[PDB]
């Protein structure tokens, strides 16, 4: 799985590191860019998916094993790729977990919990990534974002806030990483088609159906977004083509979020 | 005891008022607008002193309580003690927030954890406290204290900017989660506000604190500084039966410093 | 009709001017601040409709007749205001004309006259008050906005085009401005109740209702929003209690604009 | 012939590209962008001399069409000639603006009409235009070309700026009126190009030159200048396959000069 058919020269060969990288949207980076002939290393909870997928992408793959949380682990994971492959070219953060909670019943430990697997380690990892940046005087960030909080969704207020903060913190860093010619950008998408999101529907194929229809119903463009879509944007927020871009949004939605 | 205004909203008396931060600086211009206007305004703060100094200013209509906002089960205790003091909580102003500098390549995972409470985690927490009474009113409001800073992607306190950007999110979400319940939430988000906190820190460097000032007034689009009564202002009109309409979005009072 | 019963000090014989001010929204601004004692000239195509408000509100508003594409008129008008009450204090750019119209179907002289009617005069009316505004040190503009174009809405492409170029001119002028003491925001309403919106469905009262549902069913807040929403928010962006605010928008919309 | 990118789509193959302001700066480099990417590109100017020399330099595949935009009748025209010689436009960019300074002071009638009618009238009617003959296909898209100036509040050029938040707004309104049809519209906004028109502006001053350009620079997140391939590279993108799901967006192109 290729993604798409453009051929993007400037990713060959540059090393991408993406968390979240085993399953669902972070899965097609890996093979988005693996594609255009990168050194993809990813990072992931699920160790056995994880090693399911470097065997099957090959040496230009590499999977670590990773519980974001811990962030001694997620740094320890930096180094390695560092130690093996250089500086990294491209983080992608896109670790997270979505799932839905009433917010009357938030305690404050599933509070810290989901900010902790939602929002800090996407700090983290910036911050592990820099200085191998700024010693070569380039490199880029693409924090995965949501159209979610943009349009006041309800039901899963750690996870929209998370990603809120997330848009903040591209702005800042991006001025404060960016006169080390490091450029940070977000990517938003909007509903995106997943076996996942599917999975949840097992037994009523109406009820998925009937929930994908209106999300056609709501968008401008009336297709279902799939991970696809996600990568295509990936890749050119990672290529030269997008070297001027910094501290922006960028928004996959199919026109979800203007209604 | 300081007005901030000389605008008279009848719709605020004896309304329940909790502001965090509230014994110094923004929250203490807040704490004494909302006396003036005949609120019933309870505060939290971490400076005890400072607390009990404004609240014998003020007098019985003020009720200083000591929180650490980084102990929500405190904060949930003090939010309970004015409920069982004044009835559910009109107006719940999230204020508490803690600005330092720090450079991106120096914070620590302790550093990020406690600045994440001081500065975010409370608000949530707050809202969550007071909604259940406000529902059960069928009325209420919450204004979440935000930052241009974020906005202009201002360097070198990234765990600040980051929570300041975080409650522009959680205002969007609550406002759809509580509305339906009669609450309607915004974000108050000012610009760069002169207090005697921000001056005290250069109390040696007259000429710096001035060229400072004067660089705010030549990047701003209005040529005179703003302070504590300017949010104050917006403050009351956010709470008061004139903006019962608006929910879900950020009023900014910054003289233009964050179009530049 | 005093549309609220708050008390601004600062609004005492201030000088306002409201174009399109002799019914719906201009008219509740009309009269909410000749109530706070201000000094109120308005401007309206409607010189019947103008007459009668001006009549019953007495000696401090002022009607003149005015077609706000005819730019000649419109400076007339706010000369004549000058000299009858000094420099204007506050100018709320209210004018606009909101029918439905199809995109494929527009004409040149359509776009040209919607444009006119819908934008031209907001900029002609903030020129043509500014050096009263600087001579004295202060002054402050309110373009009325829309959040029609926020959310993208079809189906009356000249009226959102003008109210997204008027988002952008309060930015600009605001700069341009500011130095002089000038303040300007936009005031961005949601979908307001009005006799005018109503008298269009007067033989499907079920229609009516349906329509006011859905928008009470897509906001946040529950119930319908009307003319004095609009003023409570101008009286505020008036008086000195919104000094420091200027080049931004203050959006009352019931959380229409956020779904 | 100037590429502007290594980087190759094969789905802007074959496609018919329609750039309005297309014979000098930024539009002269989309032209040529893709050109090289293997489109049939079709662009309009008010210089004729300028124009025949693009179309001599990239040939066949380049079509050079003489059009003031300000006559509406004239931009259906060239539209329906377009059409006539190679179909359906796929892809349309509105480019066509005039970027003078002007005081709000100084501005007359005359002058507004004349600039609404040179920076955004055009833009609608060729999106008017083109609409048709995109949904009888079932695909297409529209780039408004945007500006960061207004959102930066620039002051000083009150007619152009005015025109660009228009296109930011139709940009929204068009995307979902004709999204139903397969036609994506989203806005390219760029930040300070540096461009040969840009630059001939100080030929006597090399001094003031420079000093402006490294206020940009300084302004800026990433320091370096940007050029009209930056904004190239991003109409690619923008028209290509891999942004088929990307409506009524604006995509900033500015090294962070936006965010200050």
């Amino acid at each position: 799985n290729r993604h798409t058919d453009t051929h993007y020269p400037s990713l060959a060969d540059k090393v991408v590191l993406i968390s979240g990288g085993a399953s669902g949207i972070g899965r097609a980076f890996v093979e988005a860019f693996v594609a255009q002939g990168s050194r993809v290393a990813f990072l992931d909870l699920d160790a056995e998916a994880g090693q399911g997928l470097a065997h099957a992408l090959g040496a230009n793959s590499l999977f670590l094993p990773c519980d974001v949380r811990d962030i001694e682990r997620l740094k320890a994971c930096v180094a390695e790729v560092e130690r093996t492959w250089g500086a990294v070219d491209v983080l992608i953060n896109n670790a997270a977990r979505d799932d839905r909670h009433a917010l009357a019943d938030v305690s404050v430990e599933y509070w810290d919990e989901r900010m902790q697997t939602n929002l800090r380690h996407a700090f983290f990892a910036a911050q592990a990534v820099a200085p191998g940046m700024a010693r070569r005087g380039s490199g880029a960030i693409i924090n995965m974002g949501s159209i979610s909080w943009m349009r006041g969704r309800p039901g899963m207020v750690c996870y929209t806030t998370a990603k809120a903060a997330l848009n903040g913190m591209t702005r800042t860093l991006a001025r404060e990483l960016g006169g080390q010619g490091i450029r940070i950008n977000s990517l938003v998408p909007g509903a995106i088609r997943t076996e996942r999101q599917d999975a949840m529907w097992a037994a009523d194929p109406a009820g998925l159906e009937a929930a994908s229809q209106a999300f056609i119903d709501q968008q401008m463009l009336k297709f279902r977004l799939d991970a696809s879509d996600c990568a295509r944007l990936a890749l050119f927020l990672a290529s030269d083509d997008s070297r001027g871009c910094t501290g922006q949004n960028f928004v996959v939605d199919a026109g979800l979020s203007i209604q």
